[PDB]
């Protein structure tokens, strides 16, 4: 089922908002078809961090991530992320060729500037265009708000269960505000 019309979704879990201060925790990743059929789900992995790093974060990061077992995870883990992009490039490359899909996800900017700073090599796996679904949703905020209480997420920062949301949502926006 491998197509250059795939999709790859990635959603990644931080230290906090600053690429140049912060690091990556948790990576996933999911490809699509084009029509947002779920073919395969890629690595969950919980990257290891020295507690110095652990320790730049602030509240929200702390309690979230300590909440969520993604902390415990990230002391217990023996995968650097050198070793995580090797891992999620192996699971790309069966099911889309390098270079095609644009990046999916929510806010996915936000992700891309991490993989830019903290994984060059999987950031270059995918074409330069974004497919942000917090577009749509900021769009049907502005055109049709009530739309929005159709759909509800429960938003838990375990990375592969938020991008199965963020299908879910763009599966979501394609029967109630497109028509294509
Ligand atoms: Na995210």
């Amino acid at each position: 089922s491998f197509s250059d019309q795939n999709l790859i979704w990635i959603d990644l879990e931080m230290t906090g908002l600053d690429p140049e201060m912060h690091k990556i925790i948790e990576m996933a990743t999911i490809v699509t078809d084009s029509e947002l059929n779920i073919l395969a789900e890629g690595p969950v992995i919980a990257i290891h961090q020295p507690e110095s790093e652990l320790a730049k974060m602030d509240e929200w990061c702390t309690t979230t991530h300590t909440a969520s077992g993604l902390v415990a995870r990230v002391r217990q883990s023996q995968v650097s992320e050198e070793e995580a992009i090797d891992q999620t490039l192996a699971f790309l490359k069966q099911w889309v060729p390098e270079g095609k899909s644009p990046i999916c996800g929510n806010s996915i900017g936000q992700d891309r500037r991490f993989l830019y700073k903290h994984m060059p090599r999987l950031e270059a796996y995918f074409h330069y265009r974004y497919i942000d679904v917090s577009t749509i949703k900021e769009l049907t905020r502005r055109w049709q708000p009530e739309v929005l209480k159709e759909f509800s997420k429960t938003g838990s920062h375990l990375a592969l269960d938020d991008i199965r949301e963020s299908i879910a949502e763009l599966q979501f926006y394609r029967k109630a505000v497109f028509k294509i």
